[PDB]
């Protein structure tokens, strides 16, 4: 339960961030840290 973070739009996340060690999850946040955090 647990990954890396990287910002940008690549999942939908414009103005947020988004999760995914390999593009598979692509889940983002808007709290950069939900992306670390909830992403997990």
């Amino acid at each position: 339960d647990d990954g890396l973070c990287y910002e940008g739009t690549n999942c939908g996340k414009v103005g947020k961030y988004c999760c995914s060690p390999i593009g598979k999850y692509c889940v983002c946040y808007d709290s950069k840290a939900i992306c670390n955090k909830n992403c997990t």
